[PDB]
């Protein structure tokens, strides 16, 4: 039993909610909280911008110093830093952005590494600003993570329409 509250079910391990990530973790405070990060860990918008101006620009500090220590990520991998004033810890993983014409092939590597824990709070990757078909991100995520993910998903039509077609 945990406590994240109202998701749907769409398999054994994932479940899905029409919510703002920021809000959900803040109430649940969760182990894991996903970040859709991109390579260089320059949080600007989307997920990622909502995230950090919730940490008060914390996350963007501890991120430049993790780049300028270890350069920067792959598309399709991560890593895991603070989760600040929102979770333990945040996991930072990068999928394809189809608006810079990344390779959406790199989706799975990135959806791979939910498994390395056990519950997370994640939005759907590469979806929203990042340019790629949801139907198709949220196929790639219940066939790929084997962990329990809850998938906030931010715009209500876009919940509505990820529900009404899943198969
Ligand atoms: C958190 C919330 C307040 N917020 N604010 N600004 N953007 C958002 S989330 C829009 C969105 C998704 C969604 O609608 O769930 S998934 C997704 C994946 C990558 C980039 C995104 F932008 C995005």
């Amino acid at each position: 039993v945990n406590s994240f509250s109202g998701y749907l079910k769409l398999t054994d391990n994932v479940y899905i909610k029409n919510a703002d990530i920021v809000e959900e973790a803040k109430k649940v405070k969760p182990t894991v909280v996903v970040n859709a990060a991109n390579v260089y860990l320059k949080h600007g918008g989307g997920v990622a911008g909502a995230l950090n101006k919730a940490t008060n620009n914390a996350m963007q500090v501890e991120s430049d110093d993790y780049i300028a220590t270890n350069g920067p990520l792959k598309v399709g991998g991560s890593c895991v830093l603070s989760g600040h004033n929102l979770a333990k810890h945040c996991l930072h993983v990068v999928g394809p952005n189809v608006n810079k014409g990344e390779d959406i092939q790199l989706l799975k590597s990135a959806y791979e590494n939910f498994n390395q824990h056990e519950v997370l709070l994640a939005p759907l990757l590469s979806a929203g600003i990042f340019g790629a078909d949801p139907i198709h991100s949220l196929r790639v995520c219940v066939d790929t993570v084997r962990t329990n993910v809850y998938l906030a998903v931010f715009d209500k039509n876009l919940y509505d329409k990820l529900v009404s077609s899943f198969l």
